[PDB]
């Protein structure tokens, strides 16, 4: 029972479990069922970017995603991170599909996270940034499908030797080092983070998206989280 | 007539115009009355750090403020900036005494701010640090009894040989650059600030207090500015 | 007069005056007789990037050039910055064409300086980062023929609308910030600048080249200093 | 067999390996044996800063090491790394006793690490900077002695309750995340390293000394690697 808070770019409508009836980004907390979400217009074929912040401060995560020359999706949501999280976690990207499906590529991905101590006033700090992914990524925890070194990219669900998307699949890609995400003496705790993608589909239904998500540090893949449960969690309730 | 935004970390209560009856720290658009204020625990004689945090997403200004081992006061106001100030402002910080009077001393001041354009996805970005202000700071543009040098430090108003505060002082220290704090095509714009500052008081009732601040480019101190006013705003109206 | 350190991107061989026989990137300690020199495979209609490093320990000024899938050129010359440059300065970029020219487009410039002071340990730091240019650059101080804004570039030379370069052009551009380049009680001092160019001509002799420079904060072009000058030296010993 | 790169503060002239008749600072290049060494003048009790610095171009790693008003140490060596070192490694801090001892005591750490590639010409970072250890610091791997969580500093060597240092004793502190040193394509590499440290002894002869190393991603502490060995070397040839 991995404890996970995420958000969702999902391509496909789920209306079963709460889904709305179009492409949206959401925010989850624990759960599948995004407690916030917002229509997002996806975009074929395109290169998107989409960028997450949060801090100690407002205690509110906000996530906004946008593709060049168009409207951008935001969506915020108030969660007190300090309850809902264990102080250190690991940080990942995540993708699946299901009967149908999409390329879950991640052409760059860039974190930082700042811990301003009351004991001090003097920062903890991290920061990666990737542009290029290597072959043989070592400082990633692929699991899954998930797999590096395809033009510089990183491909979190299976695409073949023609560049199609399989069906059924499911990727993620872990940074190495554990994050310490909030600390009880903390002022002030921050995060940014900011991955550009590109979900092609040589179809027209789209399944299943994309998730950045924050977990415990042994997390690993839901058995059979594939589809509209995106590789994070075991049941939709 | 100056476009006005500061934080001020008020140590004079003034309820003639608005302020509550103990030192407060507050958000200030265009006015000296605060459109939001926080009580905080002034204490005299001790290092204090500030932490101003703004994102073009939740449009929210927040402000902490703390002590080393002791309670931190907080404060945070959603306000559009794209509506109250110009693309190019600069920053600064400012102070001031009147009957009463503190040292206005400034240990540190460091300033992030990023503009992440629609039309290309690609970061625009200016920080500075200063842990240490040399005796001819060339990148500061003082103002009024602002005076550098004297340990490494940043006297915003003046302070004699003697180290004792001086009444009915005004000072104001500005980053030369003009800072691009906001676009119409970008995706998302924030700042962040921090400084560590030492308000000593010889008698009971300190007075009266620092102030982060963004204004027009060409800002200078009203006219008789000192006191209540903080040396930012004409009237105090 | 100024005092000017800089590495030219020396697109045309004068040999008058001591360019050796090609294209070359060099280092200028003030004179346009570069100290040190390196033959560089200068392609006309390609982006590239210079990468400039220097540190108070090995006191040693280094630039790289190179274009995608290419070998890069390398010059480096040992110089001690104190005794050269004053404690205070303002680094730019500077074109320019002659009787043969070129486009001198500038797509991005970023720029990086560290102070770790001896009498605290403690760094004090600029950053800036241009990946985009408005039409109206107040951070930047342009002279000569410069103008921001075309395309989010920075066109130091005098180009048409049709697009076309034109000769006996002179421009630069310096972030408005003087820099605090070094100081006595300095324990490392160092700085990191990188820019990508656009060197276009449509004839077969480009001329005349960019440079990269650190100037006495109230330097400007020198007269006449268009051509083999690159807007940097009054005369050519 | 460990592939080391060091930069030791040796405290305790061992004459029969090399190390010259005093306090020295040095470069180990797989070998305790310093290529390059350079007088230190070791003060026993006061807070010191070390400073590492390489790049790509020059292919020279340096390192500084100063007290607050007192000259600062320094040394540098020509090293290509990429015939040296494999292109993925840990980083980390070592320190070492026997018959004499001090304390190890590190206040602070900061590392960053760029990649300017060739084929995109784009950075890929690291940076990791520690101003607390919390006392189950999770993003760093403790090998022998070594212990966070007292006052908030990291004891790489034991260190009693009372505050004594303790002879015989080992211990490293490497970042989990393994590092992308260099790499064939890239255009520029750099690293920087900056770490605070306290060596307090209760006698007149302190020993061993700290050291910053790099080795291969599963380097551990080789067997008697105890007093003069510093903990990465298993011989003295
Ligand atoms: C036609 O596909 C829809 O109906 C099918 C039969 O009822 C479902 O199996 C299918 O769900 C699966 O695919 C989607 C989209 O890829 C995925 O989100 C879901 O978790 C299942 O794997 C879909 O509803
Ligand atoms: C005891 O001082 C208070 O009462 C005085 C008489 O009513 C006021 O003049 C005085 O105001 C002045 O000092 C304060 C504190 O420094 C300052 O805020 C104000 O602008 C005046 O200079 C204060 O209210
Ligand atoms: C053919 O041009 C060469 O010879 C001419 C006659 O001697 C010179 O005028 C000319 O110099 C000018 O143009 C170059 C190329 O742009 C420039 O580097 C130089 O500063 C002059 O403007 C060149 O030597
Ligand atoms: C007085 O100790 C010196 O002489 C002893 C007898 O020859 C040695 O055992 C001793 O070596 C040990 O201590 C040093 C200092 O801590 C250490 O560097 C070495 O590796 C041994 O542990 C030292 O030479
Ligand atoms: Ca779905
Ligand atoms: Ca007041
Ligand atoms: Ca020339
Ligand atoms: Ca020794
Ligand atoms: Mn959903
Ligand atoms: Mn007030
Ligand atoms: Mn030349
Ligand atoms: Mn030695």
């Amino acid at each position: 029972a991995d404890t996970i808070v995420a958000v969702e770019l999902d391509t496909y409508p789920n209306t079963d479990i709460g889904d709305p009836s179009y492409p949206h980004i959401g925010i989850d907390i624990k759960s599948v069922r995004s407690k916030k979400t917002a229509k997002w217009n996806m975009q074929n074929g395109k290169v998107g970017t989409a960028h997450i912040i949060y801090n100690s401060v407002d205690k509110r995560l906000s996530a906004v995603v946008s593709y060049p020359n168009a409207d951008s999706a935001t969506v915020s949501y108030d969660v007190d991170l300090d309850n809902v999280l264990p102080e250190w976690v690991r940080v990942g990207l995540s993708a699946s599909t299901g009967l149908y499906k999409e390329t879950n590529t991640i052409l760059s991905w860039s974190f930082t996270s700042k811990l301003k101590s009351n004991s001090t006033h003097e920062t903890n700090a991290l920061h990666f940034m990737f542009n290029q992914f290597s072959k043989d990524q070592k400082d990633l925890i692929l699991q899954g499908d998930a797999t590096t070194g395809t033009d510089g990219n990183l491909e979190l669900t299976r695409v073949s030797s023609n560049g199609s998307p399989q069906g059924s699949s499911v990727g993620r890609a872990l940074f190495y080092a554990p994050v310490h995400i909030w600390e009880s003496s903390a002022v002030v705790a921050s995060f940014e983070a900011t991955f550009t993608f590109l979900i092609k589909s040589p179809d027209s239904h789209p399944a299943d998206g994309i998730a950045f998500f924050i977990s415990n540090i042994d997390s690993s893949i839901p058995s059979g989280s594939t589809g509209r449960l995106l590789g994070l969690f075991p049941d939709a309730n």
